[PDB]
């Protein structure tokens, strides 16, 4: 029984995110980068959280510092990006956490794919 | 057997109908989006009704009602299906209108319906063609 996390800082592609996600029947959880940690909060621990979708983080450190927490918060949490560029950016240690770079929207079948692969990731990882 | 086709998003709800806009668009699903004042003003940019593959109906609060929303839609072309969101089609109506409404979709859709329905518009259009 679990919610995806949705941290997105651009507020309207997140509400078309949450319209598709509940169209979808996917549960999920809407943060941005400063309030994550409150709104996680809101499940019994962390393994509730199936995936990470993220958007853009306008916060002080960037994308690269919010994932560094998550991966404090829970290393096993797997992301995937939606509506960003594909960053060869980010070190290679925190790039590997990520399942897939998505487009806004994305299409329905990569969704579905990779949502599916966040769940055996994080199966496998447990 | 084919040709393009677009939806056409009756609903005075306009928030459902920026919702409905965002769903249609994830799908790869063409179509166009008005209220119940400007609806003629929008459905004549198609070529003609036939391209319309269907109405999407939500909210009417156009003079007088849906009822006569129907009646337009029908006249325009009779062999336009009509899907009717967030609403069972009230047993009130005439046989006629009634004949004409295929499916009811729920708030939120469900993906297996709006796609069962929008199956069931295609079946009726080519039907009728």
């Amino acid at each position: 029984e679990t919610k995806l996390l949705l941290i997105d800082d651009n507020l309207d592609r997140s509400r078309d995110l949450a319209v598709i996600l509940n169209f979808l029947g996917e549960d999920q959880l809407t943060c941005n980068s400063e309030d994550w940690r409150e709104v996680a909060a809101g499940l019994s621990n962390s393994r509730e959280a199936l995936c990470v979708l993220l958007g853009s983080v306008e916060s002080k450190g960037g994308a690269v510092e919010l994932l560094k927490q998550l991966a404090s918060w829970d290393e096993y949490l797997p992301i995937l990006l939606i509506g960003e560029p594909a960053p060869a950016d980010w070190p290679e240690e925190l790039r590997r956490r990520v399942l897939a770079s998505l487009e806004m929207p994305p299409s329905y079948n990569k969704l579905l794919d990779s949502l599916h692969r966040a769940q055996v990731y994080r199966e496998m990882y447990d």
